[PDB]
């Protein structure tokens, strides 16, 4: 005990949140979704669709489970409940909280953006004094689901410390665990960076004279990007343009000389088939010119050759550690698939 015993304290613990937390979604879906639908003359179907999300699908599925759970609980004995197998049947429905997590900071926005006008604050206190919630705000409410997302390992963990090696239970919780963890892991860089995949196409809208195809046929990370001094070949001349790197392409552009916001697209470079040739100072061959923190691009199956000038070393430093990065994200990226 006081170990046979903190299991079933974990337990009643895991209960106690989990009902607490399907009557938050119950004082969300009935105290403000269901009137915010009545009233079609404050909110339209894309202001509802923004702020609340598939949340009514989430607590849908939260009835199940917590159902099972229910199912699943011992009373003669809290510390036995085998609650393993109901994370491990519904481990599939959890992904409907990607969705959540990913259009949460758009409802913050438009919330942010209803929370200026006096009726909306006086509609939302009234709701929230209706349902008898604590005083939190509705910006509060709609956080709990991605809390609880990222609660669930934390929740699953201490639930394995307290568990015996010969439990019925142990596997299945250990292996919810494990699952969990990978849920929340998708969830996180699933949203977040390929979402950060979104953004860099509306970059690319904002550039001018786009040739060649999409970035995004071939790319899907923006790794570096800087100011640099440039010579496509020897004896050529010193362009000054503005470089984006991003895996597998590197593009450059040439700012506008009057309206310094405006990009003209100048071309791209393929990656995969370019070594990086760290130069030092001093002195190049032919090409031929004097050189300070310099570096250069060399084709792998051509004598192709390309020559690159920043202004600081810092940059210089950035910049490689700028391509070392774009090869392991190569690497990487070929090798997860």
């Amino acid at each position: 005990q006081n170990r046979d015993q903190m299991r079933a304290n974990v337990i009643n613990e895991i209960m106690s949140t989990e009902r607490h937390y399907i009557k938050h979604l119950k004082d969300i879906c009935e105290g403000y979704l269901k009137q915010c639908r009545k009233r079609r003359d404050m909110f339209s179907d894309e202001q509802l669709k923004v702020i609340f999300g598939n949340i009514e699908d989430i607590y849908r599925f939260q009835m199940g489970f917590v159902r099972d759970l229910e199912k699943q609980y011992n009373n003669d004995d809290p510390h036995l409940s085998e609650i393993g197998p109901c994370f491990l049947e519904h481990q599939d429905g959890f992904w409907i909280y990607s969705e959540y997590c990913n259009n949460h900071l758009d409802a913050c926005m438009e919330l942010s953006k209803l929370m200026k006008d006096s009726r909306y604050q006086h509609f939302f206190e009234a709701c929230r004094l209706l349902q008898q919630m604590i005083d939190i705000a509705i910006d509060g409410f709609l956080l709990t689901p991605v809390q609880k997302i990222c609660k669930y390992p934390l929740q699953l963990a201490e639930l394995l410390k307290y568990t015996a090696q010969d439990h019925s239970d142990y596997r299945y919780v250990a292996a919810a665990l494990a699952v969990m963890r990978n849920v929340t892991q998708q969830i996180n860089e699933r949203k977040r960076r390929l979402e950060n995949i979104d953004k860099i196409a509306q970059w690319q809208a904002s550039v001018l004279d786009w040739e060649g195809d999409d970035i995004l046929d071939r790319s899907s990370e923006l790794i570096y990007t800087g100011e640099m001094a440039w010579i496509y070949q020897p004896y050529g001349r010193n362009q000054q343009r503005v470089f984006f790197l991003f895996d597998h392409q590197m593009v450059l552009c040439k700012k506008d000389l009057i309206r310094r916001d405006i990009l003209y697209y100048k071309g791209r470079i393929d990656m995969d088939k370019y070594e990086v040739i760290d130069i030092e100072d001093g002195r190049d061959d032919d090409f031929n010119v004097s050189m300070k923190n310099a570096f250069k691009l060399h084709n792998k199956e051509t004598e192709e050759v390309h020559l690159f000038f920043a202004k600081k070393l810092e940059e210089k430093i950035r910049w490689l550690r700028a391509f070392r990065e774009e090869r392991k994200m190569v690497q990487e990226d070929e090798k997860i698939g």
